[PDB]
């Protein structure tokens, strides 16, 4: 109730509203930015400085490539927010600083989330771990991973192990959480402390009075250890050199603060997916006062945001071998959600929109930061064509549905996690629940819940369908059982995960960028939509005969007549495709959660499409045994075959509102297929992405679109010769990977996949 | 489902049932043990390896009570049933075997209760704490007293501070849980391990039905960790040579067993009270058979029982000096409750019950283990006129009413916990609460909630109470408003405190000697009973006029006239005590507790009688600021002076019903006044008991009595001459202390207690 000197100098000259007096940064933004409709004729180059360091830096990205292990971790220290002394790549030219460890690309170890996994890099990657640390996490330390199998049960376990369920998050992170870290520079740390000070004692009165005893007890400790985070996020950035304890003064403080902040989460987390947010805009307003007040200069800006997405380009962390399979490419989802319209109809898209992308120029492509547009048929059309320039020239964007998102949350500050999953910034997370095998399922109610290839009894035991001939209706009835129970099984095994990652690593430095109370979805997601929604069509337009072993087992089957397949806009099938969406939602949508987060559904795979792929044996649509299925919620590799038009209108017709966690389409098209020429290609990217997110009343239009335009002859190339595609960056579920970053199986996958040749 | 070759072996001849098909101790007992009416003329008098080992031990005591601190304690180990080696006074002379740590009376860190603590002990006693132990429970596990102290109001904090609400267990070990050691020698570990396996697999239908979710994850967690305690007792016996995976084959084994069962719970956890159990008809079991085969003789028997009696006067924990003030004498409250009645009328005295009471004899008076007769009108007539004879030669004992607790649960294996706290082993445990200053919440209602030391408000902002007379209507209305405010507070902070000691120090190794789910109860105690009725007495009937300063606070009081005190059976005073105990119940039962836990009461106070006192000013009564309370239940010092059968009379009268966490009282009596010569002064003794634990229909009787029967004289003399007595022994306030173990400030105390000189 009154700002003192502090705020007063950093917020010089900003239009006054309620972000002034209480934690309100849409609120900030809005009164603040200057919307940009220009176009790309104002960017400025990389400086010799930014090269050099990026130069550098790639040095251990090959190493990390050609060797598919880490460059250096830790087998000593457990990682904190305050653990590790400042580490530089060159400190005489880093315009922003802050590195996880002592040094680039140095992972770290973080054993709250369990030590088995620790244990099993160290084997893998040949270093020995520190027995104090094994030590005190086995005895002392509870780890989530011990939290969770110590609950599971026989049931979860043989899902699991059998691959219906598989790689849910009892052995890595969570992730799916976005700290607002603008708050940091906004406000400053002291600001954000007494804020969560008086969230604190607002609970009181609840405590006293026996209201939810429980829930009130379990968020004034969480609040407390949010409240001793951004303590630490302050002594961690005075390693640095700088004193956080206030709002950022200036552009390159406000860029400083604001990676601080996302500094401290990946000190001391590990999530799968460890996303930025929708920074570029907000940073814009101070970049724009330095601008106009002549500070600096555009050169010396887009050196700053270089800087800042440099550094978003060396977030590491040990993964083991099994992660790598279920996560390829050595991941980070350090998603930044660009542009977008606001609700009064302006656009949201800045100078620095344009910033941001050009960095895929100044510094090369590269897949992370995950960049991804927010669309809008209303945006400015230089900025589209700029974007499907970017996309053309290092297919290193993705793009989302902002005019089917924007008005289904009624808000402009949403933000993407991992890939396709929107949260409202500093008010929403997502509880992460990786993915189940849909097409596995499918078998199940064919065999009786008996695993085609262990043999063993895994679903509820029931009658294997009997006949010659598969029969629509009744394998629909059985797979609408199994997957009741496919259901009942999943959220059981999140409800558990979620309980023990709460219990036993809270991300308290994330949580602290949080308003006092988050909505919490519960995240489903569906592999093999297509391999189902086809092996359905199969079953209903076609004969299909199962070939069973001797124990009755359809170990195989052999199609006799043609069947539509998903991605040819041909309704009889993309209605199966619907319909197993809506299904499931249903299902999950029943029962009981923990913490009561509302379920929601996404389809997205990321590798778990090869995972699934290998441990399912041969479906109805045709698919072989140990064949990779579909990423997300993609046709079958090479299945639509009638252009872009018509496999981008099949996955339109996927239902966002039954699949809120979303919906992810990976499109590959061959330059020539796309345009003429250059400028004819811009055109028609952009007009492909303006029909796909096209949305009105009766429409809701796609919700995602990852876009490669390249020749498979190029990345044949890459495969033979590595070396010549150093930053050679492609989509593949949601977010991007270096090519080399791949295993050999891995890129096989990615080489099969569908080559659009046409629209 | 089919008992193997090693409980065949182990059970051989005894008395089949239920018990051999389930874990059921009382049925075991039931159909096998053997009622002793006989004297204690079989008794055998100790070895030489027993007085040798006992007398070395001793030098250690003298040493400690000397110095007023430990003989030793680890820096640098964090302990857990496993950590320490083997341990032993002398090996070739113990029968049965086991310490805490490596060396006798060695204290451990047990740090999951906090670090903070530890660190002021280390201080305290001149040690250096090691920098890792400090890092680990500082930055990596958490402990209950953070997690305590975190959530925390800033109101309980000047509750703490004020001396209205001090020494709960946020700082300590809760303890007040006896798991039922006793079934390690029954059933052996690996036949609990399965059966907490089947009650683990039980809630697997409600995790998976969404029913209790949370309360579901937690409790399988609960006895995942039990499991894993369980399994942890066998490593830590076999580095004592034991193998404890079958049951005891023979009285040695179940001695030894049972023994190995508590000390797995007193390397683990440091409740403030870790009591033994009922465990010695239980282990006459094996005796008896043992005897009757010829296996041992009685000596034999006496010996074993001797050195596990040995290891219970040696149990200890670093304590903070703090702690000392609370808690004096060094306690452990090792409590074994002997006898009592069965529901079948039959006498539950054993042979063994005289020969724990021997070791008073063959190891000389000791305060630990504390000792506790479950009397009875019906019982044996000459094992009463042995305990009070053993009562008249060492002071050492204490007795509580199971002619009430018996039918109170309807259960005859029912435990003492502590002091006078009941609980059906391995069914029931207590949520404990240490005590409220009732006396201090009296000066609050007169003074509008202002402290009368700290000039503070700590209660609810009220007008004080103005005039030159208290009225005694006017009071007693402010004082119910100020027990309404105190009854919230105190559950407030107990809530937050069992659901912290739950999160960071559940006692796996106790709760995995229970069932699966366990009956809790919120004990809350009330401290000044006797101030605060003899201060509503004095205000009621006499003319007590306040002093105030120069605010109007009343910091003295002057009385005109005399009034009745408690502990003279006079109604007219006894009628307000009771009053009081009815009342706060009746305010603490209308409040939502953590996990449900059933609000309970005790009027008991271990030497918070002294520290509040010394944080209360002039009361109403008369007592002088900085003046102890009486201990318990007991009458203020000094005021009972019409005799033993009026000041028994008096606390017989307050009422279990509504304090059923207990009641404590001691009765201290000049051998003279108790009859003329040793015959006399045991009929008397025994007559005393009788007349005030008689119970029927109408009359509750007394519920506990601690009896000491001495001269002042003699304590005069030890004060003195410390060297003269160094195992005299002494009961306090529901336990013993060895006198020389006290500070001279709580050997004030003692003395100038009522020594009652006549019936
Ligand atoms: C440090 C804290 C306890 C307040 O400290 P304070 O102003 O010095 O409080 P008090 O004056 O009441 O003293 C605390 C007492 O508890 C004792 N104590 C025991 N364990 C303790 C612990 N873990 N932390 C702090 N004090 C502790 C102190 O030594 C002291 O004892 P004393 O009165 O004999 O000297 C602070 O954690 C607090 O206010 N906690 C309440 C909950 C809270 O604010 N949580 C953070 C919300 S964002
Ligand atoms: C050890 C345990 C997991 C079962 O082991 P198992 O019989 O070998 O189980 P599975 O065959 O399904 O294998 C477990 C899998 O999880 C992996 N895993 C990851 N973290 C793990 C952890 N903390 N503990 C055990 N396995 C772990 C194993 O490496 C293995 O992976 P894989 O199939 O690729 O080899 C056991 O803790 C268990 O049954 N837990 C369920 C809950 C329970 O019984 N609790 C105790 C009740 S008293
Ligand atoms: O640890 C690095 C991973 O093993 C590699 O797959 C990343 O591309
Ligand atoms: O060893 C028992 C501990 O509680 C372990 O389970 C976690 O540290
Ligand atoms: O640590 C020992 C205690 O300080 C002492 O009071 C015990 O009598
Ligand atoms: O170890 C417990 C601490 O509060 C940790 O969570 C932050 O430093
Ligand atoms: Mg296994
Ligand atoms: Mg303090
Ligand atoms: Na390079
Ligand atoms: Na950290
Ligand atoms: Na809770
Ligand atoms: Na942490
Ligand atoms: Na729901
Ligand atoms: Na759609
Ligand atoms: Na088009
Ligand atoms: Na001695
Ligand atoms: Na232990
Ligand atoms: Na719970
Ligand atoms: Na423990
Ligand atoms: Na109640
Ligand atoms: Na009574
Ligand atoms: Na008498």
């Amino acid at each position: 109730s009154e700002l003192n000197e502090k705020l007063a100098t950093a917020w010089e000259g900003f239009t006054k509203g309620d972000w002034q007096n209480e934690v309100n940064v849409r609120d900030f933004i809005q009164k603040n930015y200057t919307p940009y409709e220009g176009d790309e004729s104002f960017l400025a180059g990389a400086t010799e400085a930014t090269t050099t360091l990026w130069d550098k830096v790639m040095e251990g990205v090959k190493l990390e490539n050609r060797t598919h292990a880490p460059v250096d971790f830790d087998t000593a220290v457990a990682s904190t927010i305050t653990s590790h002394d400042a580490g530089y790549i060159n400190k005489q030219l880093e315009k922003i600083v802050g590195l996880q460890t002592e040094a680039p690309l140095k992972r770290a170890l973080i054993p709250f989330g369990g030590i088995k996994m620790i244990e099993g890099s160290c084997k893998a990657y040949n270093r020995e771990l520190d027995p104090m640390i094994k030590k005190i996490f086995t005895e002392y330390r509870k780890t989530h991973n011990q939290g969770v199998f110590d609950v599971y049960t026989p049931d979860i376990l043989r899902c699991r192990k059998s691959g219906v369920l598989t790689g849910l998050p009892d052995a890595y992170g969570r992730g799916r959480i976005i700290g607002d870290y603008r708050r940091v520079a906004l406000y400053g740390i002291d600001y954000l402390m007494k804020d969560k000070l008086a969230q604190f004692t607002s609970l009181q009165a609840d405590l006293e009075n026996g209201v939810n005893l429980e829930q009130t007890i379990r968020l004034r400790e969480e609040i407390a250890e949010q409240h001793r985070a951004l303590g630490q996020m302050k002594e961690m950035a005075a390693k640095y050199g700088y004193d956080i304890s206030g709002p950022a003064t200036n552009a390159q403080e406000a860029i400083q603060w604001t990676y601080f902040g996302y500094l401290a989460a990946v000190k001391s987390q590990n999530g799968a997916a460890m996303s930025f947010g929708r920074t570029s805009t907000f940073l814009d307003v101070y970049i724009e006062r330095d601008l106009k007040a002549g500070k600096i200069t555009e050169q010396e800006a887009q050196e700053m945001v270089d800087h800042l997405v440099m550094k978003l380009r060396m977030v590491r962390f040990l993964r083991t071998p099994e992660y790598d399979e279920l996560f390829s490419g050595d991941p980070i989802w350090a998603t930044e959600s660009i542009g977008g319209m606001g609700l009064d109809g302006r656009t949201l898209v800045t100078k620095n929109s344009f910033r941001f992308l050009n960095t895929l120029y100044t510094m090369g492509p590269s897949p992370e930061p995950n960049m991804t547009i927010l669309w809008s048929e209303k945006l400015p059309l230089n900025f589209k064509k700029f974007a499907a320039k970017v996309s053309i020239d290092t297919s290193s964007l993705q793009y989302e549905n902002d005019d089917l998102m924007r008005p289904d949350f009624n808000n402009d500050d949403y933000a993407i996690a991992c890939c396709v999953s929107p949260m409202i910034v500093g008010k929403q997370m997502q509880f992460f629940g990786a993915r189940a095998n849909l097409a596995k399922t499918m078998l199940y109610a064919i065999n009786g819940g008996v695993d085609e290839k262990l043999k063993m009894q895994v679903g509820p035991k029931s009658e294997p369908i009997k006949g010659d001939v598969l029969n629509y209706d009744e394998v629909m009835e059985r797979m609408d059982h199994f997957m009741d129970w496919l259901a009942k099984q999943y959220i059981t095994a999140l409800n558990i995960i979620h309980y023990m990652h709460d219990k036993y690593s809270y991300e308290a430095s994330l949580m602290a960028l949080h308003d006092r109370d988050v909505i919490r979805t519960m995240a489903c997601g569906i592999a093999g939509l297509s391999v189902a929604a086809d092996s359905l069509s199969a079953i209903k337009y076609a004969k299909v005969k199962p070939i069973r072993d001797e124990d009755g087992l359809a170990i195989d089957f052999e199609i006799e007549g043609e069947y539509p397949q998903f991605g040819n806009n041909d309704p009889r099938v993309d209605d199966l495709a619907v319909d197993l969406v809506e299904r499931f939602m249903k299902k999950i949508q029943k029962l009981h959660t923990y913490r009561d987060a509302i379920p929601t559904q996404s389809v997205l795979t990321i590798t778990s499409n090869v995972v699934y792929g290998k441990k399912t044996g041969n479906t109805p649509d045709g698919r072989r045994a140990g064949a990779p299925f579909g990423p997300g919620a993609n046709p079958m590799h090479g299945r639509d075959q009638k252009g872009a038009v018509a496999s981008l209108t099949s996955v339109a017709k996927l239902p966002f509102a039954y699949a809120k966690d979303g919906i992810s389409y990976t499109f590959s098209i061959v330059p020539n297929a796309l345009g003429k020429d250059d400028e004819v290609r811009k055109t028609n990217l952009a007009g492909l992405m303006d029909g796909y997110f096209h949305h009105e009343a009766s429409i809701e239009g796609g919700q995602h679109l990852n876009v490669n335009v390249m020749n498979r002859e190029m990345l044949l190339d890459a495969m033979e010769n590595p070396e010549k595609y150093p930053q050679l960056t492609i989509r593949v579920s949601g977010y991007a990977v270096r090519f080399n970053s791949l295993t050999k199986e891995q890129q096989q996958d990615v080489i099969t996949r569908t080559f659009t040749q046409s629209m």
